[PDB]
C-alpha cells in the first residue's frame, strides 16, 4: 500500500462556459487545469481549495462544493496524489494572472481537452453533467494512462 498525498482542483463553472488557467510552470504546465494544489496542515480541504483559488486566480470564493475525487499514480512515483476536485458557479470579482495560472473563459462547447490532462476526457464530462465521481488513473510519464478506474457516485 502507498501513502498519498492531498490536493485541491476547483472548476468555476458557469451555465455557459468554464474558467480554466494554462499553467505556465510546474506540474502539468502547458495544460489547461481548474487550480488548486497541495492542502497545508491545518486547514480543511475546502479551505485549501479556496486558498488555491485565491492564490492562482485572484477569485475569492465564500464556499466550495465537492463534486469528486481523484487518485493519480505515477510509473516511479511511490506517493499517490489525492485530488479534491470542487465547483462553484458563483463568484464576484475578476480572473487574474499569477505566476502559476493564466485563467482564459471557456465556452462549454469549446472545452479545450486536447491541451488538458489525458484524464480530464474521462471525469470532466460528469462534472459538465453536474454528477458526483470517483476516479483513478495511472500514468507512465504525462501522456500514457496505464489502468484507470472511474464511477459515478451519489455521495463523494
Ligand atoms: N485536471 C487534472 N488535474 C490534475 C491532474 N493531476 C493533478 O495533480 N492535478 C491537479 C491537482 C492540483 O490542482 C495540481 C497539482 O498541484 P500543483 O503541483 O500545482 O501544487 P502546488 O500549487 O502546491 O505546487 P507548487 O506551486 O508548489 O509547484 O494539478 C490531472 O490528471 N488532471
Ligand atoms: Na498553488
Ligand atoms: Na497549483
Amino acid at each position: 500500500m502507498k501513502a498519498s498525498r492531498l490536493y485541491t482542483l476547483v472548476l468555476v463553472l458557469q451555465p455557459q462556459r468554464v474558467l480554466l488557467g494554462m499553467k505556465k510552470r510546474g506540474f502539468g504546465a502547458g495544460r489547461w487545469n481548474g487550480f488548486g494544489g497541495k492542502v497545508q496542515e491545518g486547514e480543511t480541504i475546502e479551505d485549501g481549495a479556496r486558498r488555491e483559488l485565491q492564490e492562482e486566480s485572484g477569485l475569492t470564493v465564500d464556499a466550495l462544493h465537492k463534486v469528486g475525487q481523484i487518485v493519480f499514480e505515477f510509473v516511479g512515483e511511490p506517493e499517490l496524489m489525492d485530488v479534491h476536485v470542487f465547483c462553484t458557479d458563483s463568484i464576484q470579482g475578476t480572473p487574474v494572472e499569477s505566476d502559476e495560472m493564466r485563467p482564459c473563459w471557456f465556452q462549454l462547447d469549446q472545452i479545450p481537452f486536447k491541451d488538458m490532462w489525458p484524464d480530464d476526457s474521462y471525469w470532466f464530462p460528469l462534472l459538465l453533467q453536474k454528477k458526483k465521481f470517483h476516479g483513478y488513473f495511472k500514468f507512465q510519464g504525462q501522456d500514457t494512462i496505464l489502468d484507470y478506474t472511474l464511477r459515478e457516485v451519489d455521495t463523494v
